[PDB]
């Protein structure tokens, strides 16, 4: 034994790279998820199959299917995601929860994300828009080429703490010692790490790990937020902990601690990561930074504070964020487990298989997109947009199980653009790598941290 599911795609009839005995196709991840997705797409068309060890992954590319599974069949057959490693009590974090515990948690926290409560958090978020620039200032002063993900990470931290726990620190490399270093440690998993590679060939190793209590969210940090939450509950006799406590807090109590940790996870390094790309695009395109920078002066006259409405009422900003997201869809892949045998717009799909949508690949897909390689915002203006197909462009997923934090993500990032642009300009310096080159790991990240010249707009 060792090639269990390896007959499935030759049978059923789907093309794809032919699996090694124990490894499946994992050896093709030397380029990363993105590059591996591009090629299978080219070299196989619109459906293809591969094996992560002995897990069969079926990538689909037709919008109709991609909508059947993401939308039309969510609660039906494609409800859950792929288990990925020893997850401990975090098994109750919504993004990890399965089937019925999921829908429960989903409608239960979704009220916690509605607009208007977005409205309310804004003054809190803007407050670190201020902090960010008071900080971003000094680094431009010194004349030194600022590392983006450091100023942005901090802001993201600042905004997570404040909106998630009503803890207002200026982490931002200042009070960098209280509550900051556990949070700092909540980074995206790299699923091409040797650790995760091992657990994909030997998934029989997850339960063992589970036993030794070896969890993939580090215990140091989980103890802390778990402790730190509980002490906050009592004291309280806007803020995500707030909105949950009020949320009838059934809705379990030490299941609340799982949400808190997972919101930080999903939002920390993603927000600060996208913000970096956006500032890279706005240099190598100085023209766009200006077109955007003027729009901002137009909507709020010299330095005026950004606002829930000041924001939504900025067509060009919305274009720049959206175009950055196309090039760099942080998740790279949407992905869904098949709960049962089902038919789906043509092809049979057998129970057990993982259905995979190639976000990043569809976003650079010479079909739907012309000069797909190019940062040009105009793709998303009132004319040229909305003949672009959702289910193709999906940087936040789609359907019952999409990014619950999308609005908050966008809002948060814009308030940060505003403050920064309406106050700065950004210029390739010595180190600035041009073009881009993505990491060939399992994260959709720069490879060599983006560093830029920050230059105060007159002072
Ligand atoms: C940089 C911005 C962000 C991007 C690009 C992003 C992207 C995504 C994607 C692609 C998914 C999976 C969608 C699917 O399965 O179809 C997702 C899920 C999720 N995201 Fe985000 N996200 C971002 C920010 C955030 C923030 C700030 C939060 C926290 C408030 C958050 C919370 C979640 C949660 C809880 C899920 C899981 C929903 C579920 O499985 O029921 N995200 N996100
Ligand atoms: C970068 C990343 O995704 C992290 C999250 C889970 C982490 C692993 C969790 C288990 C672990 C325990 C150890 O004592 C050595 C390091 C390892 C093997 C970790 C290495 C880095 C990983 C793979």
């Amino acid at each position: 034994y060792g090639t269990h599911s390896h007959g499935l795609f030759k049978k059923l009839g789907i093309p794809g790279p032919t699996p090694l005995p124990f490894l499946g196709n994992i050896l093709s991840y030397h380029k990363g998820f993105c590059m591996f997705d591009m090629e299978c797409h080219k070299k196989y068309g619109k459906v293809w199959g591969f094996y992560d060890g002995q897990q069969p992954v079926l990538a689909i590319t037709d919008p109709d299917m991609i909508k059947t599974v993401l939308v039309k069949e969510c609660y039906s057959v494609f409800t859950n995601r792929r288990p990925f490693g020893p997850v401990g009590f975090m098994k109750s974090a919504i993004s990890i929860a399965e089937d019925e515990e999921w829908k429960r948690l989903r409608s239960l926290l979704s009220p916690t994300f509605t607009s208007g409560k977005l409205k309310e958090m804004v003054p809190i978020i803007a407050q670190y828009g201020d902090v960010l620039v008071r900080n971003l200032r000094r680094e431009a002063e010194t004349g030194k080429p600022v590392t983006l993900k450091d100023v942005f990470g901090a802001y993201s931290m600042d905004v997570i703490t404040s909106t998630s726990f009503g803890v207002n620190i200026d982490s931002l490399n200042n009070p960098q010692d209280p509550f900051v270093e556990n949070t700092k440690k909540l980074l995206r998993f790299d699923f091409l790490d040797p650790f995760f590679l091992s657990i994909t060939v030997f998934p029989f190793l997850i339960p063992i790990l589970e036993v030794l209590n070896i969890c993939v969210f580090p215990r140091e940090v989980t103890n802390f937020l778990r402790k730190s939450v509980k002490r906050m509950k009592e004291s309280r006799l806007v803020d995500f902990l707030q909105l949950m406590i009020d949320s009838q807090n059934a809705l379990s109590d030490l299941e609340l601690v799982a949400q808190s940790i997972i919101f930080i996870f999903a939002g920390y390094e993603t927000t600060s990561s996208v913000l970096s790309f956006i500032m890279y695009e706005l240099a190598t395109h100085p023209d766009v930074q200006q077109k955007l920078q003027e729009e901002i002066d137009a909507v709020l006259p010299n330095k005026a504070p950004p606002t829930y409405d000041t924001v939504l009422q900025m067509e060009y900003l919305d274009m720049v964020v959206n175009e950055t997201l196309r090039l760099f869809p942080i998740a790279m892949r949407l992905e869904r487990v098949c709960k049962k045998d089902v038919e789906i717009n043509g092809m049979f799909i057998p129970k057990g298989v993982v259905v995979m949508i190639p976000s990043y690949a569809l976003h650079r897909d010479p079909k739907y997109w012309t000069e797909p390689e190019k940062f040009l915002p105009e793709r998303f203006s009132k004319k040229n947009k909305d003949n672009i197909d959702p289910y193709i462009y999906t940087p936040f997923g789609s359907g019952p199980r999409n990014c619950i934090g999308m609005r908050f993500a966008l809002m948060n990032m814009k308030l940060a653009l505003i403050r920064v642009l309406q106050n700065f300009s950004f210029k390739p310096c010595k180190e600035t790598q041009i073009p881009l080159k993505l990491s060939l790991g399992g994260l959709l990240q720069p490879e060599k941290p983006v560093v830029l010249k920050v230059e105060s707009r007159d002072g």
